[PDB]
C-alpha cells in the first residue's frame, strides 16, 4: 500500500533554528520528536539560496538554470496568461504526477510560481489549495483585511500582494485566525478528507513562516518573553507556531491511522537571513549566498514504516531528490520526455548509501554584474563569493568556510571548476529578471558571462 | 610642556576583542585600565577597511584614494626605487613634520608602506626603525630563523618576507624572542633613549598582533585554556601578549616620570577577519568590507594631564585625525602645500563636542569589477556591499545595519549619495593594483566606474 507523503516547507527557517538542529533557544519539541524517530539530513541542500527558485526546483525537480526560473517573481506579478510570468507550464510538476496516479493533492500556503490563471495550483496537479499566490503575507487577517478594503476605499491602484485576500480554489477564503494557525487547520482538514476518500495523499504544506514581516501571537511571544531581541523573540515566536501546528498535524495522522504510512518530510526552502531573526549557525552567511549558509537547510524524513528510528543520514543530498523519491513511492510513471537533476534516494537512506559519490550538488547566483558560485562533491567544496578568489574548503572539516585551501590543493580546485563550468553550458535564458539593472546587464552581455566566472589564477596572480 | 605621543596600532584587531569594548573571554586588563582612565572612542574609524591603505591613510593624513595607494603592496613588493612601490614621497608623513620639530621619532614592528629604500622609514621622519618591512611576519626566531637560512643556504628564489631577518635601521635585529615581546622591549627602550635626549617622542608601534600566522607562547595560551576552539584561543593569546607588553611600556612611563604627559593613542588599523579567529560583535561583516565591522576599530586616547577619566566619546572619529591632532599637539608647521582630509579633535574631546557634524566620514573599497561603500554622517549611514542595492541605516538604532530605510526615506538615502559621489571625483588612479584581474578591469575602463557605483533606482525597480 502506497504512502501518504507530507512536504513541511518552511520560508528563510535558519539553518540552527529548530531543536534538532542545534537551536538553544527556539523550542520545536513536535519536531525535534519526528526528526528523532526518523532521518536527519545533516549535509541536506536546495538548489538554490531564496525562495522563487527554489520552489521552482522543488515542484519540477530541475535546477532553475534550466527551466529558466532563477530570479524571483517581482510582487504583484502580472496576472495575464499572455504574459509569461510563471514556471512553464510544459515542465510538469510532481503534483501532477502524483495526481494522475491517484494521489489526492493539496497544496497550502504559499505559491509564488506564477499569478496568471495558467500557473494556478489546480491547474498543476492539485485537487484543492487554501493560500496565497505571491511571495508572502501579513499575518493577522483582522489587519490586513482592514488595510485591503481601506485600500480600496483610497481607489489604490498598486495594492501590496502582503495584503491581499487569500483564496480556496479560486474563492475568498476569508481565513479569521493568524494564518500559520489557518495552514495548519485547512492540512488536518485535507488528511480527513483524504482519509474519508480511503486515498493516499500529498500534501504541499509551504508556510510563509518565518519570513518577514516578523509577526507572531501573543501566547507564543510569551514563551521566549525572556529574549531580549526582539526581532530574535518575534521570530522564535513564529517558528514555533509552526511546531504548534505540526503537533496538531501528527495528532491527527494518528487518529485516522495515516501516522505510520505517511512519509513526513521536512526541511527549510533555503537558509536563514540573519537580518531578520534568522541564525544560521555555525555555517557562513545569510539567505542569497553561495556559504553553505544560503542553501544548506534543515531537513528529516519520518515515515515509521521503513526509516529507522534515530537515523542520521550525513552524504549530501538535494532537494531535486524529493521529486524522482516521491514519484517512485508513488509507483508513478514520469511523463514522456520528462528530465530531472535529482534522484530517489528512498533505497540510499534506507540502507545508508551515499547518492552523491562522485557527483556534484550545485548552487549559481546571479548578482548584478557576476555571479556566485557553490559546488560539493563528497568532503570538499568550491566557493566564489562577491566576485573574491575562488575558495576550496574540506567542508567536513571546516564546516565555516573559514580555511581557504585553493593554494594547497590547486589540482583538486580546476577540476571542480572544470566540472562546474560545464554544467552552465546546460543553462537557459532567464524568462524574466528582477530588477531594471538585471535587463540592462543581460541586454548589454555585461551578464552572464560564465567564462569571467571561472576564471582562477588572474584573480590571484599578481601583474609584478 | 609638550605631550610625548604613543601610537599603539594593533593589526586586523576584531571589534569585540578588547574588553573595553565589549570582549568576554580576552583578557586585556593593562589595556582596559588605561581605556578607564581616559577616553574610549565608541565610533572610531580607519580610513580602509585592510591594512596597507589604511596605514598609509594614518600616516600621511589622506584617504588612499587621494594618494594612489588604495591596494595592498603584494608581498615581496619590489626593493628598487626605480619601480615606486611605496607611497610617494612627497607626501610628508606626520613622523618627519614631528621630527622636524624636535621630537624624538621612532617606528617599531610592521610598515608595509614600501620595501624600497626611498620608502624606508629613516628616510620618512623616524630616527629609529625596528621591524620589518612588508605586510606581516611569523612571531618566532628560532623557527623562522631557521627556515630563512636553509632556505638561503639552498639558494630559493622565492623566500617568503614573512621570514626575513627583521633590521634595525638597516642592520640585522638578531631577535630572540617572540616578536610581539620583541616589540614591546624596542618600545621601553626608545622611550629611555628619548628621556636621555630630554626629547617629547612620538613612537610608532606597529603590532602585527593578531594578524595571521596565529602564533602564540604556550604561558600565554594557558591563560586561555577554557577556550574550545583552538584558533579563538590563540589569537586571544595573541592579544594577551600585546596587553602584557602595553603594562610594561606603562611602568617604563611611570619610572621616567613621563606617563602624565604622555597621549597614548590605542586602535585598530582595520576590523577583525572573522575567519581567522577575530569577533566584530555587535558589528556586521569582517575585515575588508564597507559594513560597520570592516572599519570601525577600538581606539582610545588616555593623557592624564589633560583627558579625564572615565569618558566617553560618541561622536564619529577618523584614523585621519590623528595627524592633524598630532601635529597640533607638538606646535609644528605644516609643510607648505599638506593637504589632510582629517582634523585636529583634541579640543572636542576636551569639550565633548562633534567634530564631524554635518560632514561624513567615508569609505571606499575596490573589489573585482565594483565597489563597495560605506559612508557615514550624524546617526545615519549608507551601505552598498556586493553591487547589491544601496542600504540606508540609522546606525545609532541600528548598529548591524539589520534594518534598511532607504525606501522610508529617499530623500536622505539619495542626498548622501550625492555627497559621496561627489567625493569619489578628486579621487586619483592607482600606483599599483594587486592582482592580474585588477589590471585588466583598470586598463579596459571596467574599474571603476564610480557612475554605475552610485545608480539607485535601477538597483531596485522592477522593468515589468
Ligand atoms: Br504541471
Ligand atoms: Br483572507
Ligand atoms: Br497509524
Ligand atoms: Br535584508
Ligand atoms: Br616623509
Ligand atoms: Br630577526
Ligand atoms: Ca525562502
Ligand atoms: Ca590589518
Ligand atoms: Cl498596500
Ligand atoms: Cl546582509
Ligand atoms: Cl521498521
Ligand atoms: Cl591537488
Ligand atoms: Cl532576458
Ligand atoms: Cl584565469
Ligand atoms: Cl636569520
Ligand atoms: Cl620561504
Ligand atoms: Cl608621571
Ligand atoms: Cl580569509
Ligand atoms: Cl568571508
Ligand atoms: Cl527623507
Ligand atoms: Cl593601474
Ligand atoms: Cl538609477
Amino acid at each position: 500500500t502506497r504512502p501518504n507523503i507530507l512536504v513541511v516547507l518552511c520560508d528563510d527557517l535558519g539553518y540552527a533554528d529548530v531543536g534538532f538542529n542545534g537551536s538553544t533557544d527556539i523550542l520545536t519539541p513536535e519536531l525535534d520528536n519526528l526528526a528523532q524517530n526518523g532521518s536527519i539530513f545533516t549535509s541536506a541542500y536546495v538548489a538554490h539560496p531564496f525562495c522563487g527558485p527554489s520552489r521552482s526546483a522543488i515542484l519540477t525537480g530541475r535546477y532553475p538554470h534550466l527551466t529558466g526560473t532563477a530570479y524571483n517573481l517581482f510582487h504583484n506579478s502580472s496576472e495575464d496568461d499572455k504574459d509569461n510570468m510563471g514556471v512553464p507550464v510544459e515542465e510538469t510538476y510532481m503534483s501532477k504526477v502524483l495526481q494522475n496516479a491517484g494521489y489526492y493533492t493539496s497544496a497550502i500556503g504559499k505559491w509564488h510560481l506564477g499569478a496568471a490563471p495558467k500557473f494556478h495550483p489546480n491547474k498543476r496537479g492539485f485537487d484543492d489549495f487554501y493560500g496565497f499566490l505571491g511571495g508572502g503575507h501579513d499575518y493577522f487577517p483582522s489587519e490586513y483585511q482592514k488595510t485591503y478594503k481601506a485600500q480600496k476605499k483610497a481607489g489604490n491602484p498598486n495594492i501590496r500582494d502582503y495584503v491581499f485576500p487569500m483564496e480556496h480554489n479560486g474563492k475568498p477564503a476569508n481565513e479569521t485566525e493568524y494564518i500559520t494557525d489557518g495552514f495548519s487547520r485547512e492540512a488536518i482538514k485535507n488528511i480527513k478528507i483524504a482519509a474519508a476518500k480511503k486515498q493516499p495523499f500529498f500534501i504541499y504544506l509551504a508556510y510563509n513562516a518565518p519570513h518577514v514581516p516578523l509577526q507572531a501571537k501573543a501566547e507564543d511571544v510569551a514563551k521566549f518573553a525572556h529574549i531580549k531581541d526582539k526581532d530574535r523573540r518575534t521570530y522564535a515566536a513564529m517558528v514555533y507556531a509552526v511546531d504548534r501546528g505540526v503537533g496538531k498535524i501528527v495528532q491527527t495522522l494518528k487518529e485516522t491511522k495515516q501516522f505510520d504510512n505517511t512519509l513526513i518530510v521536512f526541511l527549510s526552502d533555503n537558509g536563514g537571513n540573519f537580518n531578520h531573526g534568522a541564525n544560521n549557525y555555525p555555517l557562513k552567511g545569510t539567505k542569497g549566498d553561495t556559504w553553505e549558509g544560503g542553501y544548506r537547510v534543515p531537513m528529516f524524513f519520518h515515515w515509521p514504516k521503513k526509516i529507522k528510528k534515530d537515523q542520521r543520514f550525513d552524504f549530501p543530498v538535494s532537494s531535486l531528490d524529493l521529486y524522482p523519491t516521491f514519484t517512485g513511492l508513488a509507483e508513478a510513471k514520469l511523463p514522456k520526455g520528462k528530465q530531472l537533476d535529482g534522484k530517489n534516494i528512498m533505497d540510499d537512506v534506507l540502507k545508508n548509501t551515499e547518492p552523491y559519490k562522485d557527483e556534484m550538488i550545485y548552487s549559481l547566483r546571479y548578482r548584478e554584474g557576476y555571479n556566485d558560485v557553490g559546488a560539493r562533491m563528497g568532503d570538499w567544496k568550491i566557493t566564489r563569493m562577491g566576485n573574491e578568489p575562488w575558495r576550496l574548503h574540506n567542508i567536513t572539516q571546516d564546516i565555516g568556510e573559514k580555511k581557504n585551501l585553493a593554494g594547497r590543493y590547486p589540482d583538486r580546485l580546476k577540476e571542480m571548476i572544470a566540472k562546474t563550468q560545464e554544467w552552465t553550458k546546460s543553462f537557459v535564458k532567464p524568462l524574466w529578471v528582477y530588477s531594471v539593472k538585471d535587463k540592462e546587464l543581460w541586454e548589454s552581455g555585461q551578464m552572464p558571462n560564465y567564462e569571467a566566472t571561472f576564471e582562477v589564477d588572474k584573480l590571484v596572480d599578481s601583474p609584478y
